[PDB]
């Protein structure tokens, strides 16, 4: 075995607790370079003579270059020292520890997880463990009160083609009037983009964090929204824009006024005075040369307590969580304290970050509860929409990501297809409903949290910013109701099948020629196998499935009963068909 390819660290996503007495260890090694992985361990302060405990490390999944092993160490002492035993293809042996490799156990040293403080066991909202979030871009969702419409509001039709400054008049009263719809769909939470006062139509250049934007409503209307949704079993989440502020934010206006005497010059990153005009700014902004969005200095104690107060004010209205916009550009101290503050007010308040790269550092259990799974989106786009990769590359991608973070965080990533920052998925599919559906079928059955972008469930389509921000389609005979009834049924199942919301994932078949992929979700004795024939040509496959985990399954989407004929399963899928096989348990 190529030792230079065996990885593990007594922390991060390879060593962490799932309980005050249970530690999850994971090891990494070159694909097919290691056949068995066992973990010999015991209490740290144990005598050199006592007998070590054993723990078999099942192969959890396989990257495109690695194999991932995973074991669960029972640690009543809440302290532990462990060493890996790695067996080769033919039979070779080797011990893996902190000191290094050695055919001799003792000479390999031993990894140590110093102590398991219950306060550090990565914990997350239970409701968040089985949710189906629906993303709402308020300005375009529904105009329930045309009296607050901005000036210039354009028509509300299927053929609108928005500009970077267009307005259509969607407001919070519309969202309220639409809860019957949202509740019929089955969503269990709504994620709004910025709803706070701002001159723009997207509202990321916040003018006042303490007031809903006039065009959308007023606090009374909001509270009504929160109450109306709650009794409907729908939680609500807001976009926290703490990285930068709109150049209307009182504090910034002051610096623009009082110049050098402003009591807030250190609330921003001013290079020189006086502040500036057009995109030739002289104060640090989000991205590059964006005047309307000066950068907040969350490192400054004053700014921190301000935004924290801002956070206290909205959690007082009963929201259920936050979506941290541009999260990675604001310090960790901030986020840790933010988590403590939030978690104290409401233990079930969800904190989801928005980072477009390895989030490992914000997913240890002391900051975010999760993030947007852009990866899943990249994998799904290229497997179902643009056909740029195949069933096997897909399997690889799903697995590689799936191993990035501690399970707790993994279990909750927001699996989105598209956002208000991208072309709609249907468009990505060149308008191929068949393909689109298969992707949704995967989304509603894969590991994580499904995130539905308003419109998709109905068949909307469009380019990227701002064509993806068209107004919702409400005229029923202008909506894809067959697709809607599809989402409904998946979501129904997802809520009904435990394994889909609380089980794990395991590859079950990857045929790059047939371009058919299949996985299995498991929890307790329940097994739900999803088969995706992602190809435009009926096909038949035989999948391995030992008589132990059941030998008879039932397709949840058709009610067809399938039987295992000696460990094998013969399935025939119509073009692009998918099957939700349930073992009944
Ligand atoms: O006026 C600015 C912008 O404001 C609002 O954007 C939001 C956005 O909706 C949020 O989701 C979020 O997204 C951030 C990410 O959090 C951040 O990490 C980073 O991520 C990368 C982007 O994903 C990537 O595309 C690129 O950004 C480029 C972009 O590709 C360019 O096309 C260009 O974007 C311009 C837009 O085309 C234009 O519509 C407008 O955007 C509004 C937006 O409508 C509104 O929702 O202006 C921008 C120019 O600023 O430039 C950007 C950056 O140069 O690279 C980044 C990281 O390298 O960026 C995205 C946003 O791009 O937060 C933003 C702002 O709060
Ligand atoms: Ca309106």
């Amino acid at each position: 075995m190529l030792l230079e390819a065996i990885f593990h660290e007594a922390k991060g996503s390879y060593a962490y607790p799932i309980s005050e007495t249970q530690l999850r260890v994971r090891l990494r090694a070159k694909k097919g370079d290691v056949v068995r992985c066992e973990v010999l361990y015991a209490d740290r302060y144990a005598s050199p003579e006592e007998e070590l405990a054993h723990a078999l490390a099942g192969k959890a999944g396989s990257d495109e270059r690695f194999d991932y092993f995973e074991a669960l160490l029972e640690c009543s002492t809440k302290r532990v020292k462990y060493v890996f035993l790695l067996t080769g293809p033919q039979g070779e042996a080797v011990y893996f520890g902190e000191t290094g490799f050695s055919a001799e156990r003792s000479k390999a040293g031993v990894f140590q997880y110093a102590y398991i403080h219950r306060s550090e066991v990565f914990t997350t909202p239970e409701w968040a463990k089985e949710a189906v979030i629906y993303q709402i871009f308020p300005e375009r969702f529904a105009n329930g009160d045309p009296s607050n419409d901005p000036p210039g509001t354009e028509q509300w039709a299927k053929d609108a083609r928005p500009r970077h400054d267009s307005f259509y008049g969607g407001d919070l009263k519309g969202v309220i009037d639409r809860l019957p719809y949202l509740e019929e769909l089955g969503v269990t939470a709504l994620y709004f983009t910025p709803i706070f006062a701002s001159p723009s139509h997207h509202k990321y250049d916040t003018a006042d964090y303490l007031a809903i934007d006039p065009q959308f409503g007023d606090l009374p209307t909001f509270r009504r929204l929160v109450d109306e949704a709650h009794r409907r079993g729908i939680k609500i989440i807001l976009d926290a824009v703490f990285n930068h502020a709109g150049d209307q934010f009182f504090a910034f206006r002051d610096v623009l006024q009082k110049g050098e005497q402003s009591r807030y010059k250190d609330w921003f990153f001013i290079e020189d005075f006086p502040v500036s005009k057009t995109s030739r700014t002289n104060y640090e902004t989000f991205a590059v040369q964006v005047p309307a969005m000066p950068k907040l200095r969350t490192e400054n104690p004053e700014v921190k307590e301000y935004l924290f107060d801002v956070a206290r004010f909205w959690m007082e209205q009963g929201i259920d969580g936050w979506r941290l916009n541009v999260a990675n550009e604001v310090d960790h101290a901030f986020w840790r304290e933010f988590r403590r503050l939030v978690k104290s007010l409401n233990p079930d308040a969800l904190i989801v970050g928005e980072i477009w790269h390895d989030a490992s550092g914000w997913l240890m259990g002391d900051q975010f509860d999760s993030v947007m799974n852009y990866l899943f989106r990249e994998s799904v786009i290229r497997f179902f929409a643009t056909g740029e990769i195949h069933a096997e590359r897909f399997d690889a991608e799903l697995t590689r990501a799936r191993m990035l973070y501690p399970e707790q965080a993994a279990q909750g990533l927001w699996n989105l297809l598209d956002s208000h920052n991208t072309e709609r998925f249907l468009t990505s599919c060149g308008g191929n409903e068949a393909k689109f559906r298969l992707a949704v079928l995967f989304q509603m059955t894969y590991l994580g949290t499904p995130l539905i972008y308003y419109g998709d469930e109905i068949g909307m389509a469009g380019a990227t910013d701002p064509d993806c921000r068209r107004p919702m389609i409400w005229e029923e005979k202008e909506q894809n109701r067959g697709l809607f009834e599809f989402y409904k049924e998946l979501i129904r199942l997802r809520h009904r099948l435990a394994s889909l919301t609380r089980g794990n994932v395991r590859s079950w078949h990857a045929d790059k020629q047939a371009n058919l992929y299949a996985f299995v979700r498991t929890v307790q004795d329940q097994h739900v196998g999803v088969v995706l024939n992602n190809r435009g040509e009926k096909q038949t496959v035989l999948l391995q499935v030992p008589e132990s985990g059941g030998k008879t399954w039932l397709d949840c989407l058709t009610g067809e009963e399938v039987h295992g004929k000696q460990g094998q399963l013969k399935l025939t899928l119509r073009p692009y068909q998918g099957m939700i096989l349930w073992n009944g348990r």
